[PDB]
């Protein structure tokens, strides 16, 4: 099982680094939007669904604690759960060697600056476990970095 951000190196484990683009400012009362299926895809290393992959979220996933503060909706593979996760998310099953866009999206409510370039957004805690074997456990992380500024 493989990812890559932005079409990068692959990553079977591990912290990676996705760098976002955010509408640059909000009204009062308007949520930002963070379509990280832009940005992440995995596959299986086989294909044909031989030794299919099984990913969820996990429960600890988070915003950075300089967010804290603020709230938000994470959503993955067609649900959506309150951020930050409390729960483990639902599981999605990959199998084809073309690389598939994660089925993820994160709501955030800010409660001046909102972001600042380059600041640490939210750290999101990724889980697979495949069919064979042992299914190779791996973690990941995705800390979300916004490019640019928000203002409200
Ligand atoms: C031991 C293991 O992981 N086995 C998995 C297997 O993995 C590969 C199969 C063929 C070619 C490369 C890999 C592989 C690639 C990477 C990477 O590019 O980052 C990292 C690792 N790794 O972490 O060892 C392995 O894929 C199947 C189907 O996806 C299941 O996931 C299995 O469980
Ligand atoms: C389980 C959990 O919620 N928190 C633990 C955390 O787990 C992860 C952290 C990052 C990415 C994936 C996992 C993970 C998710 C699952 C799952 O979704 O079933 C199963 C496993 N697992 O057993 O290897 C790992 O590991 C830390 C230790 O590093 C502590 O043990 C925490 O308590």
């Amino acid at each position: 099982f493989s990812c890559n951000v932005d079409g990068g190196s692959s990553i079977g484990a591990g912290t990676t680094s996705v760098y976002v683009n955010l509408d640059p400012v909000i009204q009062p009362g308007q949520n930002l939007v963070v379509d990280l299926s832009q940005h992440i895809s995995c596959w299986n290393d086989y294909g044909g669904w031989y030794d299919t992959d099984h990913i969820n979220l996990v429960q600890g996933s988070a915003f950075a604690g300089s967010l804290q503060s603020y709230k938000g909706s994470l959503y993955w593979n067609n649900v959506t759960y309150p951020f930050p996760l409390t729960t483990n998310t639902n599981v999605l099953d990959i199998g084809d060697k073309t690389p598939m866009p994660l089925p993820l999206k994160l709501y955030i409510t800010p409660v001046g600056v909102v972001i600042k370039a380059g600041e640490v957004i939210a750290r999101i805690h990724m889980y697979k476990i495949a069919t064979l074997g042992s299914g190779n456990p791996r973690n990941f992380t995705w800390n979300i970095i916004s490019n640019n500024s928000v203002v409200m």
